[PDB]
């Protein structure tokens, strides 16, 4: 575990994270993807062997001895809000065991569902929520990484109103 395991948030590319593990925002298929899944598939190609999983879940895949979780949010377009959000908590919930299974002090993850995934909608706090739900009981040290400079506040803000 950390010493005093905490949450930060970083605005840039996750790819040139500086944690011991990183979550991809995966899909179904184990595809190379677009956004924070095609930057993963370019940084670490070899954890996609056999990375296919469903919906809810995390599938952890090692590029040598560095774990990548592939974690599949549901895609809003697709999901009732009802179900998306019940699968998005899950695959959450998967990426805690995975985090904890693999005994890491630190981690790297996105928001999941947040970008193509999100049905057009603003999840930042829904998604969030659901990782801190999983995560809060995990000791490793978590960085989110994030692209905007808004989210980045907003991330900043809900991490420091908890401590
Ligand atoms: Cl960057
Ligand atoms: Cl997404
Ligand atoms: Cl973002």
């Amino acid at each position: 575990g950390a010493m005093a395991p905490s949450y930060r948030v970083k605005r840039m590319d996750i790819a040139k994270n500086d944690e011991e593990c990183v979550v991809n925002a995966a899909n179904p298929r184990g595809l190379p993807g677009d956004g924070v899944c095609k930057a993963v598939y370019k940084k670490w190609p070899e954890s996609f062997k056999n990375s296919a999983t469903p919906v809810g879940t995390a599938k952890t895949v090692m590029c040598g001895t560095y774990p990548v979780i592939h974690a599949v949010g549901p895609n809003f377009s697709n999901y009732t809000e009802s179900e998306g959000d019940r699968e998005l908590a899950a695959a959450y919930r998967e990426v805690a065991k995975e985090v904890t299974r693999l005994g890491v002090n630190s981690v790297a993850i996105p928001l999941l569902s947040t970008g193509v995934y999100s049905g057009g909608k603003d999840r930042l706090t829904q998604s969030l929520n659901h990782l801190f739900t999983a995560m809060d009981s995990t000791d490793a040290d978590v960085v989110i990484y994030c692209r905007d400079k808004e989210w980045e506040k907003k991330i900043s803000e809900a991490i420091q109103m908890r401590t």
